[PDB]
């Protein structure tokens, strides 16, 4: 934050030499200084550098309307401008609300002016960093010598050996000096939710709308588990979304709590849709109630909004019709919500109080905004027993946070705050859906396959788009109206191999070939399915990565048209079972794949498996124990039925539970198993294609077992 | 790591300007040159500098026992010998076994030698790093796009923002490129055990002498859990250090487990002791099974060990005569036990299998070795059953976990093994002892008071001094032979106030305000006691700071024999309340707390109300579930006696739980409630020494209420 | 008071570079550096120059005795003691007592110690410098804006006129900022007793060994009329 923009090149002496000594004096103070040709110029430096700190300009040459130019893009930004004919007598009440402060021209006078530009910056700083990452930036200033923990007492140790300097040199000097701990009192406490931390908790409650926040250093996966623990005490039961994380599991195996399962759709390529209305009705609810032994009225439902793959939910109409005291909102892959008027009513704390209810927000801010993994947040809008959340929360928090997460959650809700904050959320909207728009007329003018993406037809203005029960983009069948809309951050991009009506084609393309094409062109996809890719245009995607994306997808269509062999590729899959794969070329690889999912009808099975539920004959818990006690024996995978599962089945794809703890198969669900069954066959073809079963073990002679209640 | 010695001064210009060009051709490579005046210098140079990677030296004027006294300071350092004389004859196999490459004096062949010794660097830090920090900093070096979690792709998104780029600018670039996901394939997967974690995995066992060992990014209290959880199964009976961390009551609180208690000792400063050999028996355990409703033989025991201030058991003992078939030892404070033979015996890991038997250790890698906060371990030595270990595993660890606190873990690992590890162990040892006798000798020399340090009198040899019955520097009534030992490392001073009989003397200086005049003059204690501060003598700690501490220490006394002024003492004391401490000196606000502790004889209430346990009406989990149900009311304190208690009081001082949810206060129990009587007391005479009782909440009008069941 | 006097020359690499690297840093922080020949040297150089605001030396070549020395003159001058062979148990509670730092050799350290002998330097002189001194040049340093008298308001009234900019030029920038009134409130008030002007107060009277004191600004006149006037009413003798 030391580089000074100096705007003029003005022609008179008692101008230019006043100028020349304050650009000496201000890089005695350690500014860098840089000189912009003309206003066009520097607005293009400011939106392109954000460590661009100051401006100076001549108010002759210019009006402050370039001071309102530069605040509609950063408003604490200090602008600096030197008066010579104007006076008091010419700035405005609006002109005077902007963060200029004026200078004169005057030989002898650089070194006052650079300490008070210098004292400016320092302003400057201290106002947009909020206030536990500034305690312990200053607190790392002050280089106090430690006898406490962490043991390396701020780097020391690894300095002292030949490989803990490796490591220090990589991360740095900083990061090891932030390493710190509650034995440092001035910085307070995490769990205490004392001094700069009950600050910054406060902070976050302001920024992301929620009455109380909290931070969380294990994840949302421990996010949920507090939250869950505080809302659901053991004997009780709890609405789950279906296309629940695996968190929510370990939370059911964790305590005695009974579940009853919203029921989610799917569509023919297995992404996960939402919800149907009619689940969330009192009557439904009451209905599964009478029909599940040991189940009372919820006092607790989770709903994962929104889903992997950017389906969100009208929020308002499940606040209204969910009677149920205490509603979880999963939302960890979109803690962007309340930075943009689009997701206004798709998010768990849009609007205000529900009367008689307390809505939770889970959110991931490592997953979509910029903080350091396991850096997630609870939002609470309602009344909460507030001493025993505090109970909640600290069962499940280390007494030695690091304190650089916590650091980072609290600097991206930073991050998102004033105009530079919505010029991100806002440029990375417009940047997705450009890039969508972009396949769109790549697909129109190949002549022939192209990559598709997943979307409605005509995409023009940024929104989450609905999903309609007329249109059969999304591929839903029989839709509520008004109730599902798609995240155009979200980009799912289709391989061909499926038909629009749900089928499979005769050729295709499965997307897992060019998931490994892009990583081995320098390019991580977030998630691959049968026939789609999801990529995440997130804050951190500029226009170099999306044109260098698009450039990979041309490549891998032109080189897979010219069928090149598989060792030229893909060299690192070739060093794989190199004997395997000589003279194997990609597109004889493709269509191998591509006939075994046909031959195996994979989208069917994976389709009907998901309708059935399994028999619930014991909740998670009492499954789990009993595994803990040593009752369970490791079967065939043909055996499963009539066998209560020991443990969770999650098959890739598509990715989500499909058998829960304490679930039984039955013949009305004997699907489910031939779908893992047939997993199972195509997964014994392509070494690097293996099969991918969470719960299920492959044995040596190549088949796989499933632990059960004995 | 870029640093070369080259040694000679020769005088022969067919040695001489070879030497020139390989210096010149070796900064063209990148590297920093250093010319030691003689062998002396070398070493010293090699001593402190962990940076230096090569030493290029002539054969002529130096044998090879120099490479001899090199590798008895680093094995792996890379030796470049230039042979002039000496021929093939004259190297023998032990010189052949040390890490010398030898070249040869030419003109023009300083490219092609720089060249190897870039290769041999390259060589020394491949074989230094462990495989999976190896592998995370070689995909950084790839520069590899993303468009998968974390959102900020590499620290792209900090950079496009004004306060992201300070955060970005702290915490350095490669912090940011290294926090990825699994999305990024080639690293595999902690959950899953994949890859380069598995080598990890492996590595950390061999390197810390477990059968199988487990890397947790949610700290000791998440190891905890882990180990509880599978260990314990619902119904089951526990055998509880009373001194336990409240991550083992955060357990009890979660499970449905039975406790019984071991009983440590204390003495009359407070400090914790070990528990007695009789708690072992099986006849104790036996009639306290017997007189506890709904308890059973117990399946798992939980042992803390060390103690917070550096206690350590004969646990050969305690695993021969303990007839649980699971013993869990909870080692946070002492990682370190494996490296350095004074601990043989002293550890969980010591020794070979028990018949019949599971030992776990868990371990704080934060607390006392060099690694992030949050990187624990668990290590294994028994049969488990291995997968539901596994969920077990899962159960508590984030789907995301942060890479860096995993490679630093692993780091941790690699930073112990060899000459250079065995250096920085003992190193520490020794530095701790010392300090430890500079402190009994300023003691000895001091005309009036001085700190005292606890330990045994004349500590001559590195070593676990036994704790003895006949002794009396402990302060432990009737300690058991053979029993407890004292790490050296951790640091116990003593300041005035105490007698050597127990009883508390006329005057005293309470060890908080030396905490925080030395937190005035940069230095962070550990933690404070009424009467005693802890130092942790870490691998972090240097002869730098240890000379720091001991002039602190100096100044507090003669600061304090001048009798200054609170304000000018203390600044940030004074500004807590400015009009309290006007004119008020130190040994007046001194004498005033000692003369607290005093009049209310805190020693004695402190040992009274830790020597009578609490009625257990029912386990923790069941009070904390209808704590959950809202079944609980917010009474005074002078109102316990008869009511269960549904929260965890853990007072400061002496910091361990007092009352466990579930316990009742009678009759019996009155001096308990007496104790927390008078910490309310005593917290309320001096701003900046406030009361500190967990689980109790300060009315507004000074009273303090606790919450219990309905 | 930036003057530091680095007395060893050793022979050894592992003591010379990390000298020199600290030279160069002390150097960026704005520190001059002088180089005495031999402990006579460095004793006859703080005596003849108050700005000396430092001492480093080598602790194998010099013992502590050395500091007792430099604290005969100076017992509050910071001294920076470099340990290569002597340990914690090599110090005595004598040798305890004086301002010594102690530091170790070794390359990329310099930036470090450095920080830490400019926080030193910053103490010495907050330690030596009398409380109303101290407050008045940290207000100069703050550079406020004054609406208020002294009328030239800070010295600017001086730049803006010829023969003014010749005073100002003679009696320096410094003089001009800190002629101020009582309109600056975190300075207090002389005529009240109240802030800094109470502590300086107190200071002096600690000082001359007296109960209370009081500072005069007209003379000693003025101080003997002031006794006069309280100590004789009219009419007496
Ligand atoms: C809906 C939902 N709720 C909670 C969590 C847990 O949040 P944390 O991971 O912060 O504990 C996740 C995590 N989802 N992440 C992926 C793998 C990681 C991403 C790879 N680029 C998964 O586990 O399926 C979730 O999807
Ligand atoms: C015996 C024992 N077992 C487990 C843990 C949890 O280990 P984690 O903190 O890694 O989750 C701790 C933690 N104890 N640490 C101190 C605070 C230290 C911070 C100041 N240097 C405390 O909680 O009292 C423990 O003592
Ligand atoms: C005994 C005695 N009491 C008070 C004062 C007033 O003290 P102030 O002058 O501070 O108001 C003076 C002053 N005496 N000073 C000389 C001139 C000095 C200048 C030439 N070097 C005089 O007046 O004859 C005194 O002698």
């Amino acid at each position: 934050m030391n580089i000074i923009a100096i705007l003029n090149h003005m022609g008179v002496y008692f101008k230019e030499e006043p100028i020349r000594e304050l650009h000496k004096a201000l890089e005695a103070l350690d500014f860098q200084i840089v000189y912009p040709n003309d206003r066009e110029d520097l607005l293009k430096l400011i939106d392109n550098n954000a460590r661009l700190c100051g401006v100076i300009f001549d108010w002759d040459t210019y009006n402050l309307d370039l001071c309102e130019e530069i605040s509609a893009m950063n408003e604490h930004l200090p602008v600096y401008a030197f008066a010579n004919t104007h006076s008091t007598l010419d700035v405005s009440l609006n002109d005077l609300r902007l963060n200029v402060e004026f200078f004169e021209y005057a030989l002898g006078a650089a070194q006052d002016i650079a300490q008070k530009i210098r004292q400016s910056t320092d302003a400057y700083i201290d106002e947009i960093l909020p206030p536990l990452t500034k305690a312990l930036f200053n607190y790392v200033k002050e280089g106090k010598y430690t006898f406490c923990t962490p043991g390396h007492m701020g780097g020391t140790a690894f300095q002292k050996s030949p490989v803990g300097s490796i490591f220090y040199d990589f991360f740095g000097a900083n990061a090891m000096k932030s390493d710190i701990s509650i034995s440092v009192g001035e910085l307070g406490s995490l769990l205490d939710h004392s001094g700069p931390h009950k600050e910054a908790e406060e902070y976050i409650a302001r920024t992301f709308n929620a009455e109380r926040s909290y931070m969380v250093t294990n994840g949302t996966s421990t996010a949920n588990k507090i939250v869950g623990m505080y809302s659901a005490p053991a004997g009780s039961t709890v609405l789950i979304d279906r296309n629940c994380h695996k968190s929510l599991t370990h939370l059911m195996m964790m305590s005695d709590i009974t579940p009853i399962y919203f029921r989610p759709t799917r569509n023919a390529y297995g992404i996960l849709g939402g919800i149907p209305k009619s689940e969330f009705q009192h009557d439904t609810i009451a209905e599964r109630v009478a029909q599940t032994p040991n189940a009372t009225w919820p006092v607790h439902a989770v709903v994962t909004n929104s889903t992997y793959d950017g389906l969100l939910y009208n929020t308002d109409y499940i606040k209204e019709a969910l009677d149920v005291k205490s509603i979880h909102f999963d939302s960890a892959w979109v803690p962007y919500t309340n930075f943009s008027p689009i997701y206004k009513g798709l998010c768990g704390m849009s609007g205000g109080r529900v009367e008689g209810k307390v809505i939770y927000e889970t959110q991931s801010t490592h997953k979509l905004l910029a903080a350091f993994s396991q850096a997630s947040m609870i939002h609470v809008k309602g009344d909460i027993n507030e001493e025993t959340f505090n109970e909640a929360y600290m069962m499940h928090t280390s007494t030695s946070p690091h304190y650089g997460i916590v650091a980072s959650t609290e600097t991206a809700a930073a991050m998102m705050k004033g105009n530079a904050g919505k010029r991100l959320i806002n440029g990375s909207i417009e940047r997705a859906i450009r890039f969508r728009k972009e396949i769109k007329r790549l697909n129109s003018e190949s002549e022939g396959w192209f990559f598709d993406v997943w979307q409605p037809e005509g995409i023009d203005e940024a929104k989450c788009w609905p999903l309609d029960s007329k249109d059969n983009w999304h591929g839903f069948k029989d839709i509520d109206n008004d109730h599902m809309y798609l995240d155009p951050i979200k980009v799912t991009l289709l391989t061909p191999g499926m038909q629009k009506d749900g089928s499979m084609a005769d050729t295709g393309i499965p997307a897992s070939i060019v998931s490994k094409y892009l990583d081995e062109h320098g390019i991580i996809v977030e998630k691959t399915g049968p026939y789609n890719m999801l990529f995440l245009f997130s804050i951190g995607i500029d226009k170099t990565k999306a044109l260098s994306l698009l450039r990979a997808l041309t490549d891998f269509k032109r080189s897979y048209d010219l069928n090149l062999r598989v060792k030229n590729m893909l060299p690192s899959l070739y060093r794989e079972d190199p004997e395997f794969y000589e003279n194997m070329r990609i597109q004889e690889l493709a269509q191998g794949i591509h006939a075994l999912i046909q031959h195996h009808n994979l989208p069917d099975l994976m389709y009907r498996a998901f309708e059935v539920l399994p028999t619930m004959v014991m909740n998670p818990h009492a499954a789990f124990q009993m595994e803990l006690r040593g009752q369970t024996e490791e079967v065939y995978l043909e055996e499963m039925i009539g066998k209560v599962n020991a443990n969770m089945i999650l098959p890739y794809p598509p990715g989500v539970p499909l058998v829960m703890p304490g679930e039984m198969l039955t013949e009305e669900s004997r699907p489910v198993l031939e779908f893992l069954q047939m997993l199972c066959e195509i997964g014994a073809h392509y070494p690097g294609f293996e099969t991918d079963i969470h719960g299920a073990y492959r044995q040596a002679d190549g088949r796989y077992t499933v632990k059960v209640i004995k």
